[PDB]
């Protein structure tokens, strides 16, 4: 009701993030590997690192829990001749999901859904979901992690890349001035950016991955390429202010910025991570 109201304020066009994102349109971190990568080439070198953690052969089915415009669906298809199935939320993504598989010559099954990852239950060999807000952010932890052990075989593999706060005590110990001012911006984040969100921590992801039944080696730390991921977004929706402006209004520009900027700071003082977080099955190949 009035929440929602409140919430559907804060809502922007994809035509928006076009104007500050990479051509795939990848609102995730980047992988800068080597360095010298452009950012188009850094989002194709981060769906590789997260694809290779999987153990993916030919003939299995890869699940990804929001799929956004097709990117990581596609390379699997191509690079491992995988089956796959995409949840999603957004209708404008499922479309374009179902043209970007459909493209492929491939005899594989392609499969988009509209749903959640509550609402699946099919099996799958291996899961991949990146920075997915829609799915991953709206806590339920012990349910999902259940969920993707369950529907996973023996030798089942799950990554998980998300966006991370620490515990209030954590902040507390890295100064008390900058861990009011972190849980101020992260309220902002929750609040205009990802309405309802609610960033989790790295001990989370692990702890509730470790009571569902995986084995959970050290997360990968993006930390370094995510501020230069927000550094190219925030470049780049400055260098379309006007383009930017006219889509939407100068507010929208004004919160982005602050977003992008907020987020490249609170990152660089170590406030905020960003966690690849692998969880294996007992039966998951040595
Ligand atoms: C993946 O980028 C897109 C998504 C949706 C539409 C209509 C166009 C593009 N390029
Ligand atoms: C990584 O997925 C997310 C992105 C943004 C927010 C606020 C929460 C989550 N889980």
């Amino acid at each position: 009701t009035r929440f929602e109201d409140i919430q559907a304020h804060y809502d922007v066009s994809d035509d928006f993030f076009a104007l500050f994102q990479d051509p795939t349109r990848t609102y995730s971190c980047a992988y800068f590997e080597p360095p010298e990568l452009t950012l188009e080439e850094a989002q194709y070198a981060k769906v590789d690192l997260n694809l290779d953690k999987l153990d993916l052969k030919p003939g299995m089915t890869l699940l990804d829990i929001g799929c956004g415009w097709g990117t990581t669906m596609r390379r699997a298809v191509e690079r491992f001749d995988v089956n796959v199935i995409g949840l999603t939320l957004s209708k404008n993504q499922h479309a374009r999901c179902e043209q970007v598989l459909a493209s492929i010559d491939t005899n594989r099954s392609r499969q988009v859904l509209l749903q959640g990852w509550e609402d699946f239950a099919e099996p799958v060999d291996r899961i991949v979901s990146i920075e997915a807000f829609e799915h991953f952010g709206h806590e339920n932890y012990d349910d999902f992690f259940k969920r993707c052990f369950n529907i996973m075989p023996a030798d089942g593999r799950m990554t998980v890349q998300s966006s991370v706060s620490y515990h209030p005590y954590e902040m507390a110990a890295r100064g008390k001035k900058l861990s009011f001012e972190t849980a101020r911006f992260i309220k902002f984040i929750v609040t205009e950016i990802f309405p309802g969100g609610r960033l989790p921590s790295t001990e989370m992801m692990v702890e509730h991955g470790e009571k569902a039944g995986f084995t959970v080696p050290e997360p990968l730390s993006l930390r370094p390429h995510y501020i230069k991921t927000l550094r190219i977004w925030g470049d780049t929706l400055q260098s379309n202010k006007d383009k930017a402006i006219e889509v939407t209004s100068e507010e929208v520009y004004n919160r982005y910025m602050k977003y992008l900027r907020g987020c490249e700071h609170y990152f660089t003082d170590e406030m905020l991570d960003c966690s690849l977080v692998t969880y294996l099955k007992p039966g998951a190949a040595a």
